[PDB]
């Protein structure tokens, strides 16, 4: 298999295999997706119930900055999925309105490749 | 693979294989994870709509008694499906606000194990 | 494996293996599945921004002619998914208000068979 997820903090990137054939870290919260073919995506985005700053609340899953899926309830613990046929080269991250109104510390996303079909690429 | 379906009634619990190693049910609608890992669920919650009681319609699937979908449109079968990361001892049960409100045959919820990922405890 | 994929135009029909077990394509945008299981859906619907025809925008995929999504977004790509137990003979479809309203040439949908257990027949 090849899976990939990123926290919560303190805990960084965990990919299996190490090195995984699918996709690459790139930074914090964000990968590239290395071989085409069908991901399930999956995640946890924990709200900040004390958040005190300027910004609504909103944590965008993106692909090559744009946001495919936007949750946006800072009531709860949103848990997110989806399935996507994706590109060599696109760029998969989770971006926040502002960092203080997650808990890191409880918040997570990660990445299943399903399968990898010629009619991918 | 392991795979576990309630319903529709007059089926109960169905799991394969029948004893196995991943979830072990508990009561009706209800199971208990037993493999930390990535598991879709899938289901299906029919309205009934002759419903003659007091209740709002909803239909939760719970995780630790904690309402982790709702579905609350009671004028049509509704499908539900998510990917989720699971803690052995969690406990996943499909929830209603009445039973009266449900056509118990023609409503069920399954599971099935994606992957055991070392990440995942 | 069994997958399936339809479009983009001018793309029609993509089966792995060409001639798989567990679907058959019908014509364009359809087919029919021949295998009781579990089956993940995904897709992409585009929305085209310079339709000028009278009908709302709306996508659906359907089962048996009934809609068990909608699409209603008019303003941005948007992607599907879902987890369905199927059953032989059943019919899935995607559907448009008017094929004026999606750019053809960047909306597809496919299918991939998950698993298939002896509760699902």
């Amino acid at each position: 298999a090849c899976v990939a997820k990123f926290g919560p903090l303190p805990s960084k990137w965990q990919m299996e295999p190490p090195k995984p054939s699918c996709v690459n870290k790139i930074s914090d919260w964000k990968l590239k997706i290395l071989q085409n073919g069908l991901y399930i995506i999956y995640g946890q985005v924990a709200p900040d119930p004390t958040y005190k700053g300027f910004a609504p609340f909103e944590v965008q899953l993106c692909k090559n900055k744009e946001a495919i899926q936007t949750l946006t309830n800072n009531s709860k613990i949103q848990n997110l999925g989806g399935i996507y046929e994706f590109d060599a080269g696109d760029i998969i991250e989770l971006r926040f309105n502002s960092d203080d109104q997650v808990l890191k510390n409880n918040t997570y996303w990660g990445i299943v490749l399903l399968v990898t079909p010629q009619f991918s690429s």
